[PDB]
């Protein structure tokens, strides 16, 4: 499953913006490991159509960890600078202070999203997958490890 992963960005700052160095074509895979810190509020993954940031670049899949209260994982698109429909996921496995590995798998219709081996959710494409060519993570996170498996 991970076994054609390659690793190619360790430790980076966050905020975290790069190009995703190949098309994310059906069973691609993005991992990334990291760690929650405890007074984390939220952080995002980000799969962006470019890295403009005024104008804003459109987000194909913002996967969006939410901590307080029970805590949730939003998902969401943007396009033209403005949020679409919510989907909310509230069975979240994210805890502060709790390492994690996401890995986000791309299939034809959609994102497959499992964190730590288990299964989290799907995301169904708003945006043509060929048009992501850049990786974004922002907020209060900790990152280990990017990798990909093409
Ligand atoms: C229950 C509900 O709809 N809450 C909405 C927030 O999630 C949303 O925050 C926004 O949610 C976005 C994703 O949908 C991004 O995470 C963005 O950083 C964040 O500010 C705001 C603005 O769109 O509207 C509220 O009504
Ligand atoms: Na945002
Ligand atoms: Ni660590």
């Amino acid at each position: 499953s991970l076994n054609n992963l390659q690793n190619i960005i360790y430790n980076p700052v966050i905020p975290f913006v790069g190009t995703i160095p190949d098309q994310l074509d059906p069973g691609t895979l993005i991992v990334i490991r990291g760690h929650v810190p405890s007074d984390a509020d939220r952080f995002q993954v980000d799969l962006q159509n470019g890295s403009s940031m005024k104008p804003r670049a459109d987000v194909a899949f913002h996967f969006n960890p939410r901590f307080k209260r029970a805590g949730c994982i939003v998902c969401n698109t943007l396009i033209n600078e403005k949020w679409g429909r919510e989907e909310i996921t509230y069975d979240t496995p994210f805890k502060r202070e709790k390492s994690f590995e996401i890995v986000i798998m791309v299939l034809k219709d959609k994102f497959q999203v499992a964190v730590n081996g288990k299964h989290t959710l799907l995301y169904g494409h708003r945006i043509g997958p060929e048009k992501i060519d850049t990786l974004g993570i922002y907020g209060k996170v900790n990152i280990h490890s990017i990798g990909f498996s093409f």
